[PDB]
């Protein structure tokens, strides 16, 4: 706010930075086969904690 | 190669940070009006070229 207006890495850090971060602190812990659609799986169930 | 040898940043630096700055860099540029959803959407339809 105004995302459109941030820099690469500010509108980066205020939109999919924080969930990122805790996604794959949850993927470092359970180490799962399928990593990466384990992460998008996690964004998309999580996303309303980070204002999605 | 054996994921299993390699401690958490090294995992996470094979595993998705590189399909990661490539998603990301594309959100970027589009600054779509869901960002997340964006985003884990870019990581399924791409996760093939990362094998």
């Amino acid at each position: 706010v105004d995302l459109q207006s941030l820099p690469t890495r500010a509108y980066l850090d205020q939109t999919v930075v924080p969930i990122l971060l805790q996604g794959m602190a949850v993927l470092a812990k359970e180490r799962p086969p399928n990593p990466i659609e384990f992460l998008a799986s996690y964004l998309l169930k999580n996303k309303a904690q980070f204002e999605d």
